[PDB]
């Protein structure tokens, strides 16, 4: 079915507020983006506003060729901008405090009745919400419990692992746990942390539906352009796949 690439223009929009100008504009990043291998653009609407605001979601949105995935915390003003928005993905993450796990992932299994209604909330609006959680069974017993269709499987520990030992354990641990998200109905996600030496095992993980990458793609933009950023990305993982 092949898996697809979801670029997060967070931190294009940093280099923006930095001197509170225009550009880089978030809204030209995103075309880009989606012309050179994108299928789907990422932004995450921190309450803080330091990167990406209203103004990128409200054009963002109509500009995409391709689909939005708002990350947001479960928080009632964000809830509530979610449903205006009509996002086709929306991925919950944890916020600044008590929401998250020593690893970095939404605890669905502490806040279970938080969770719940949110994602009715929000499958009631028409998204379709991801839970970004770590690769616990408690965590993805958790999700499917509540109802969500997706996870996304925090890969952060797999890409801070030191020694080729820690890799590969965290690489099995990703790909067990995608095995087991999928076998209670779950589709599943990854991507947080990928770069472009992680990306490839990950994508190999046939579970996975769509990574979502960002900070080592815009990174990488200052070097060669976001075209060849992209491109780079997207065709690394019709390698590992095909």
């Amino acid at each position: 079915a092949e898996l697809l690439l979801g670029v997060n223009i967070d931190h294009i929009a940093t280099l923006r507020n930095a001197r509170g100008t225009a550009y880089p504009d978030p809204v030209q990043a995103a075309f880009i983006a989606e012309q050179a291998g994108a299928d789907g653009i990422t932004v995450h609407l921190r309450e803080d506003r330091r990167h990406i605001t209203d103004r990128d979601v409200r054009i963002l949105r109509q500009t995409l060729d391709t689909r939005m995935n708002l990350e947001m915390a479960v928080t009632e003003e964000m809830l509530a901008i979610a449903v205006e928005t009509k996002p086709h993905f929306c991925c919950l993450v944890p916020e600044k405090r008590q929401e998250v796990t020593t690893e970095g992932g939404l605890d669905v299994a502490g806040q279970r009745d938080k969770m719940r209604d949110a994602c009715k909330r929000l499958a009631d609006a028409g998204i379709q919400v991801s839970l970004f959680i770590d690769a616990d069974e408690e965590q993805i017993k958790a999700a499917a419990k509540v109802g969500a269709p997706f996870i996304e499987i925090h890969t952060g520990c797999y890409a801070d692992a030191k020694t080729d030992a820690e890799q590969a354990q965290e690489l099995a641990r990703i790909a067990k746990a995608a095995t087991f998200a999928a076998s209670l109905g779950l589709k599943v996600n990854a991507g947080h942390g990928l770069t472009y030496r992680n990306v490839k095992a990950i994508a190999a993980i046939p579970e996975m539906h769509e990574l979502n990458i960002g900070h080592a793609i815009i990174g990488r933009a200052v070097l060669t352009g976001l075209k060849v950023a992209v491109a780079e990305m997207k065709r690394l993982m019709l390698e590992a796949r095909g």
